[PDB]
């Protein structure tokens, strides 16, 4: 049934964001956000396996945070001591438990996009 | 000297995004959120004062969060019961105290883009 994906787009480079550090949170009640899952982008930028699948699959509000600094410094880039970007959070709602959800980011050091894909 | 800013632009109907409530927090050491200003976007999608003045910039990390759900759902948006897209967090890092910061965001109710401006 349900399903939560993601799928990261380097478009400093236009490749893939391949052995990029991802980790996946749901946000409770109190707004504290508990930690559900740590994941690696695979050479597609994608994971190999769902963030979430059938059963993990509940409605409420998560957030992805993606290692960003980390993944262009080790690239090569050259960014200021305080980066512009270093952990990206991206927050979300999943309404439907059955629903397929494929949230692509692309990002470069200085700029980022996301959206609701399919 | 130096100045943070942003600006909010709504691509589902291509126009600012006026009367948006914006919060601009600055991350402790600790990793928890200390809050600077409430602020609410006017008629361009800006507002009326810097986010940051002068005076008020440090360097570190910061983070925006702006009510995106409300926004769009006065504005007669179909939404979910568990929105898409409700709170936006914006996560940079500001490395030069004199230096000016722009971080525009373009949003709809399904995606959303920001980058450092010039
Ligand atoms: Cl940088
Ligand atoms: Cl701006
Ligand atoms: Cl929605």
């Amino acid at each position: 049934m349900g399903k939560l994906s993601t799928h990261v787009l380097d478009t400093a480079h236009g490749t893939p964001a391949a052995a990029m550090r991802v980790e996946l949170y749901r946000i409770a009640a109190s707004g504290t956000p508990e930690l559900l899952k740590r994941v690696v982008t695979n050479l597609d930028g994608r994971t190999d396996a769902p963030l979430l699948s059938g059963d993990e699959m509940r409605t409420g509000i998560y957030e992805l945070q993606f290692h960003v600094a980390e993944y262009f410094e080790g690239r090569g880039a050259e960014l200021a001591h305080e980066p512009f970007l270093d952990l990206i959070p991206i927050r979300f709602g999943i309404a439907d438990e059955d629903g397929n959800y494929h949230v692509p980011l692309l990002v470069s050091p200085w700029s980022y996009s996301t959206y609701r894909g399919s």
